[PDB]
């Protein structure tokens, strides 16, 4: 599951001034981490990052591969694989509210400006 800008932004709709973090913005920055696909997976030394938001074995949840995690989202890696973004929504907004919204490098570079492309035409 690839979602369009308009499919996620309407999934992600209620969100919008969570943690001061416009929509758009938050738009921009998933095009620009996972492409909005629900099945990235991004791997690297110490560490893999998974789904949507990219999130990280590292901290977030727990996978075999870095067992010492300290699982901040209390849920397994795999569950940001599958098809329903409800409970990746929940760890991110667990992210939002502990580190902000610079967990992710594309919000600062890409996405403090020009945000009029990343909002949802019309179906
Ligand atoms: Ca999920
Ligand atoms: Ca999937």
């Amino acid at each position: 599951k690839q979602f369009t800008k308009c499919e996620l932004s309407q999934l992600l709709k209620d969100i919008d001034g969570y943690g001061g973090i416009a929509l758009p913005e938050l738009i921009c920055t998933m095009f620009h981490t996972s492409g909005y696909d629900t099945q990235a997976i991004v791997e690297n030394n110490e560490s893999t990052e998974y789904g949507l938001f990219q999130i990280s074995n590292k901290l977030w949840c727990k996978s075999s591969q870095v067992p010492q995690s300290r699982n901040i989202c209390d849920i397994s890696c795999d569950k940001f694989l599958d098809d329903d973004i409800t409970d990746d929504i929940m760890c991110a907004k667990k992210i939002l509210d502990i580190k902000g919204i610079d967990y992710w490098l594309a919000h600062k570079a890409l996405c403090t400006e020009k945000l009029e492309q990343w909002l949802c035409e019309k179906l």
